[PDB]
């Protein structure tokens, strides 16, 4: 077969590196008129994207011709995968040329192909570096207008090229953006922050008096946190690094920090979104059965992530610490509920289970309606999720839940509704186990209705390090 045989070369060079082969077999299979499938360019344009940027002459056949195939794909109506617009990116990314990378994704949207984010960072990046906000603020609206989110990279270079050319409107609007997207903020974007607010532009922005009660009804409309209306004050900002107490007091300028409803909306909206993931991985009838169980079962006050509460900072499965963890929530529990733990079929048997008055408790928890062991292969996250969010109470897990599973929940909805229900445990040799709970005000940047900012760092644990915030205030 002819496009079997091309499959075939194809796979072959390059599998050796050779680009140079790849582009004869491309304009060969055009003079013996066999049509190039999708597997066929996805191969194309990977191998040319392993051609490099000529640092001292004319751009090399591979980077040039391997956007020209690009640009035919889309004409010949080949449907473009998940590795087109990966390979379709490196090569935008190789030859490093912004306007390129944003033709691109011009030519997707003329044919009805959503664009990637991926696919728009080359062309974003590239403006970025090279000073050019009108260009790079082009490629933010046409990524917004596309519905394509942006994450914490693309703004943060939105941020510095706003503040590189002055634009304290964008500067603004930017930190929204971060606020909304992102909450808190890695250590590169803190101090980005941290300049911006010490800087001469931010200095001399800002209204000596404001409608008072505008910025009363943007806050309701908001949802709490913020108002958006623009830069409230005038003069130098008071810049400092601080924490907050427990309470989310400023220890720099007492300000106390704002606990952020969450619509009820939304977590009806999520729960569905999660049955629907679930039953798209599980056994369908093992996740129903758990639904219909659940159903019969609580009230809860707490979740348990039994596997994870056994295994935490354990060499292996430790009874002590899951009956330790189930009793302590007991005992706050205003009616004292027992939890409900979740845990593996394979984990009920055998050890810890090993000790018979174990397993007696074991088989006491589930009979007081508070145990569900999942079934052998499940994959016991999605249950002590749903658990949690439909019960609406604690989850206590020390998982990171930012493993695959987790990444198709989202960045939006499920980070704010982690931090007001996971209870984390910690340990300490002088104390023993102790319950760590939700904050009682939201880690996020937040925007005083008097125009003071404070700018959480996003941390690796929280509880393994003291978080370090930004408090900005104006001087005067
Ligand atoms: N610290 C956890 C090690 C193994 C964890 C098992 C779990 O989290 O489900
Ligand atoms: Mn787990
Ligand atoms: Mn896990
Ligand atoms: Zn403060």
């Amino acid at each position: 077969s002819p496009e079997a045989l091309l499959k075939q070369k194809l796979d072959m060079c390059s599998k050796k590196g050779d680009v140079l082969e790849a582009l004869r077999l491309y304009d060969e299979a055009r003079r013996n008129g066999v049509q190039l499938s999708q597997y066929h360019y996805n191969v194309l344009l990977y191998v040319c994207s392993l051609a490099e940027a000529a640092t001292e002459s004319s751009p090399n056949p591979g980077l040039s011709r391997g956007f020209d195939i690009f640009k035919q794909m889309i004409v010949d109506k080949v449907v473009p995968n998940e590795a087109t617009f990966t390979n379709g990116a490196r090569l935008a990314v190789a030859k490093d040329d912004p306007e390129m990378a944003f033709d691109m994704v011009k030519q997707m949207k003329a044919f009805g192909i959503q664009p990637r984010l991926r696919s728009y960072g080359p062309a974003l990046f590239g403006f970025c570096r090279k000073g050019d906000a009108d260009k790079a603020y082009e490629v933010d609206a046409h990524m917004v207008e596309s519905e394509v989110v942006p994450e914490e990279p693309e703004l943060a270079a939105l941020l510095k090229v706003s503040m590189d050319t002055k634009n304290a409107d964008k500067v603004y609007k930017t930190l929204q953006r971060l606020r909304d997207l992102v909450r808190q903020v890695s250590k590169s974007t803190f101090d980005m922050i941290e300049e911006w607010f010490k800087s001469e532009v931010a200095t001399k922005t800002g209204v000596k008096k404001w409608d008072v009660k505008k910025i009363r009804d943007a806050v309701v409309s908001g949802g709490g946190g913020w108002h958006g209306q623009g830069w409230l004050g005038t003069g130098k900002w008071n810049v400092k690094r601080t924490e907050m107490d427990e309470n989310g007091v400023c220890k720099c300028c007492k300000e106390k920090l704002v606990c952020i409803d969450i619509n009820p909306v939304e977590t009806e909206t999520f729960a569905a979104s999660l049955t629907r993931l679930a039953c798209e991985r599980e056994v369908k009838a093992n996740f129903n059965q758990f639904q219909e169980w659940l159903e019969r079962h609580g009230p809860f006050d707490a979740v348990i992530d039994g596997a994870n509460m056994g295994l935490v900072n354990q060499r292996s499965f430790s009874f002590f610490q899951l009956n330790n963890t189930v009793q302590r929530c007991q005992q706050i529990s205003p009616s004292k509920r027992l939890p409900l733990v979740i845990l593996h079929k394979s984990r009920v048997n055998g050890g810890p289970a090993t000790y018979p008055k174990n397993r007696a408790l074991l088989e006491k928890w589930k009979n007081a309606g508070a145990l569900y062991a999942t079934p052998p292969g499940s994959n016991d996250d999605w249950y002590w999720l749903y658990a949690a969010v439909s019960c609406k109470c604690l989850l206590v897990t020390n998982d990171e839940m930012r493993d695959h599973l987790f990444q198709l929940l989202g960045n939006s909805f499920f980070p704010r509704w982690k931090e007001k229900h996971q209870v984390r445990i910690s340990v300490t040799r002088e104390d023993g186990l102790k319950l760590n709970m939700p904050p009682p005000y939201s880690i996020v940047i937040q925007e005083s209705e008097d125009g003071t900012w404070h700018v959480p760092m996003s941390v690796e644990d929280d509880l393994q390090t003291s978080r370090q915030w930004l408090c900005a205030k104006r001087s005067k």
